[PDB]
């Protein structure tokens, strides 16, 4: 299914970091390996991310960031933050405190932080 | 079937500027009329818009800026410049000299250039 280290979930492999970086790093790590700081499509996917998350007690950078345009989210992959998926942002999220264009898993939701944080990151390719 | 003024190229419409104006002006301009300042998804693509700059020997802005994180692109849609599409650069390129933040077609490639310049630029829009 999927290399070693790398966690096989309806189709797609993720790799949990081990280490922490800012955002615009782990999205450079993911590419090294073939592989895209993670992009959502789904619901269940979400769900399965969160809690991961969640279960190792850890922030993690997501491929989602309004870097470009204040208010406008964007996935890695060139596509905008549609209505529905709004709805994973925290509570009184995404609030640009200090400038936050980084979207990260906190919690059971996504928060926007700081660009320049070192965070775990999560990479996903598909399994194939 | 595009709009007059506008040029079809597999499946997208390119507006190609008369005006130069710097690279922010650049992004508002496109927006204004429902488009965005060109990202380049295809190889055939660049190609397209390689000749269409280099056959009037014009420097054009398109999409692309380090603006955000020295050394890491970023397409003005959210997708991070892939390792495969750096190949675009002209050699030497990118070299940040005096700070060089936004990318611009350059011949057969691209340069990295200062934001403040005023270029030609690129919009792009899907054609339906
Ligand atoms: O939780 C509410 C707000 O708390 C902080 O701002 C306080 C002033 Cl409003 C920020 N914040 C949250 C976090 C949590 N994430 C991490 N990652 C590394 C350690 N903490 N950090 N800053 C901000 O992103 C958030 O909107
Ligand atoms: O060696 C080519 C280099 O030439 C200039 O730097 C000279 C000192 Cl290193 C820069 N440069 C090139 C250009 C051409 N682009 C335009 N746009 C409108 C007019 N010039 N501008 N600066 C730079 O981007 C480039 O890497
Ligand atoms: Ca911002
Ligand atoms: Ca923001
Ligand atoms: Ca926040
Ligand atoms: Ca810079
Ligand atoms: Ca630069
Ligand atoms: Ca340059
Ligand atoms: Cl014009
Ligand atoms: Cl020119």
């Amino acid at each position: 299914h999927c290399p070693k280290d790398w966690t096989f979930f309806q189709g797609n492999c993720y790799f949990m970091s081990n280490s922490q970086r800012n955002w615009h790093d782990s999205v450079t790590a993911c590419q090294e390996v073939r592989a895209q700081l993670v992009v959502i499509k789904t619901a269940e996917e979400q769900n399965f991310l969160q809690l991961q998350t969640s279960r190792s007690n850890r922030f993690s950078w997501m491929g989602l960031s309004d870097l470009n345009q204040e208010g406008t989210w964007q996935w890695v992959d060139g596509s905008p933050l549609s209505p529905s998926f709004q709805r994973y942002w925290n509570s009184g999220e995404p609030n640009n405190s200090g400038n936050e264009d980084c979207a990260e898993f906190s919690g059971s939701g996504w928060n926007d932080n700081r660009c320049d944080v070192d965070n775990y990151w999560i990479c996903k390719k598909p399994a194939a």
